[PDB]
């Protein structure tokens, strides 16, 4: 089984890339991090900043989770994030993404030793 902090960087880093610079990134990107294998990820958001950059965030500005929990963490400067949503000409095996760059605050659960991100829980 995968762990939560491999998890988590599977699903969500893409440092390769300062931004999405197609409409077919998230196309792209959600196959082949095999997100769309047996159903297609209805919703998924990839970083584009250093993997360092991302878990440094786990010791910046602490706020509530969207479900109550106390360990998120915002981070204090934007990043370049690509937003991917099923469209509604989606159906698996064919599933379909509409693509959104932005450069927003990214807000993340940190868990363990070491306290890395551990799960996704919003952008502003």
């Amino acid at each position: 089984k995968e762990t939560a902090a491999a998890k988590f960087e599977r699903q969500h880093m893409d440092s390769s890339t300062s931004a999405a610079s197609s409409s077919n990134y998230c196309n792209q990107m959600m196959k082949s991090r095999n997100l769309t294998k047996d159903r297609c990820k209805p919703v998924n958001t990839f970083v584009h900043e250093s993997l360092a950059d991302v878990q440094a965030v786990c010791s910046q500005k602490n706020v509530a989770c969207k479900n109550g929990q106390t360990n998120c963490y915002q981070s204090y400067s934007t990043m370049s994030i690509t937003d991917c949503r099923e469209t509604g000409s989606s159906k698996y095996p064919n599933c379909a993404y509409k693509t959104t760059q932005a450069n927003k605050h990214i807000i993340v659960a940190c868990e363990g030793n070491p306290y890395v991100p551990v799960h996704w829980d919003a952008s502003v």
